[PDB]
């Protein structure tokens, strides 16, 4: 039974190249803006993302969201040797094709893909695949979870001083709840990057919040 997702990975393998991730890209930000709308972050908030990457040269990265691939390969291609992203998909199928869509972009050995919901598997991170703390996070899963994912993450002490969130979608569909607390927060230090909807005619814009430290109790 033929499904959407399937057929985006179909028409990047038919058209792209193997192993070049650039081209991979592409393929998909062609066919959904040509053929088959999808969820994807498209071209013009990549560009966003690319941006981000090459200023804080992340070594640790985790994504929530993966769906297809996509965020998975913008981001993996441009990470150094050594550095790894961690992504979290919580459909078994979207997992798989995220993993085939990786195999294609020669990217696979950068990625590791976890099949679960977030909030199962941020507070394993530490024991179960070695991580010390975050360099960058990238949230674009469950709109209503990108504010308790955040505090989770931070009470699970997987963020550091320096550490960088970006969130796509924080105003379409919107995540206010979030946006409130980041701005608000002294934990975070925040920016907004607008950008268009490649199909909607509508403003969107992702956050970039950078972590601070944890909130200092009251003194005497
Ligand atoms: C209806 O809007 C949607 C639907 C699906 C999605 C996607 C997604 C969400 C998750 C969740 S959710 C959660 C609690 N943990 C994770 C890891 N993985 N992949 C991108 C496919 C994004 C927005
Ligand atoms: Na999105
Ligand atoms: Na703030």
């Amino acid at each position: 039974g033929d499904t959407k997702e399937q057929r985006i990975l179909r028409y990047v393998q038919q058209n792209a190249k193997p192993g070049d991730p650039q081209s991979v890209l592409e393929a998909i930000d062609t066919y959904c803006t040509q053929k088959e709308w999808a969820m994807n972050v498209g071209d013009a908030k990549g560009q966003i993302m690319d941006a981000v990457i090459r200023e804080y040269s992340p070594s640790l990265v985790l994504e929530l969201g993966a769906y297809c691939g996509y965020s998975a390969v913008r981001m993996a291609r441009l990470l150094q040797p050594g550095a790894r992203l961690l992504t979290m998909e919580i459909n078994p199928d979207c997992a798989a094709i995220t993993q085939q869509m990786l195999n294609f972009a020669g990217l696979q050995d950068k990625v590791t893909i976890l099949n679960g919901a977030s909030q199962d598997l941020i507070p394993q991170l530490k024991k179960k695949y070695d991580v010390d703390t975050l360099d960058m996070v990238f949230l674009d899963h469950w709109k209503d979870r990108y504010l308790p994912d955040t505090l989770l993450l931070e009470e699970c002490g997987l963020l550091r001083k320096g550490t960088v969130l970006l969130a796509d979608n924080v105003i379409v569909p919107g995540t206010p709840d979030f946006l409130a607390y980041v701005r608000g927060s002294s934990s975070f230090e925040c920016t907004h990057y607008s950008s268009y909807l490649e199909y909607m005619k509508v403003v969107d814009g992702l956050e970039k919040a950078i972590y601070q430290g944890p909130s200092s109790p009251d003194k005497s």
